[PDB]
């Protein structure tokens, strides 16, 4: 079974940075698109970042654009998401998912808190 988990959410001040990371099994994850997701408390679930199977190339969404990096390593299979700049409305559970079947980890917090 697809099986992705995910780590490295925490508690930083406004400015900080966390890194995330999923591990992701079950799967050819080398030949896979992978995204991360958002949903903070009384919103919707948004889509915060895409990347290619090769790992070159990504698009973000607007509001993380410059702060978020997402990046891979296809021999560890490893999907990243370096959170830098972080602010108090990027607070959410953070999930990686697999778009081809719309897996889903269950997730890592990030809280963004003076």
């Amino acid at each position: 079974q697809v099986q992705l988990v995910e780590t490295g959410g925490g508690l930083v001040q406004p400015g900080g940075s966390l890194r995330l990371s999923c591990t992701a099994s079950g799967f050819t994850f080398s030949m896979h698109a992978m995204t991360w997701y958002r949903q903070a408390p009384g919103k919707q679930r948004e889509l915060v970042a895409v990347i290619t199977s090769h790992g070159d190339r990504a698009n973000y969404t607007d509001s993380v654009r410059g702060r978020f990096t997402i990046s891979r390593d296809n021999t560890k299979n490893m999907v990243y998401l370096q959170m830098n700049s972080l602010k108090p409305e990027d607070t959410a559970v953070y999930y990686c998912n697999v778009p081809r079947y719309d897996s889903w980890g269950q997730g890592t917090q990030v809280t963004v808190s003076s």
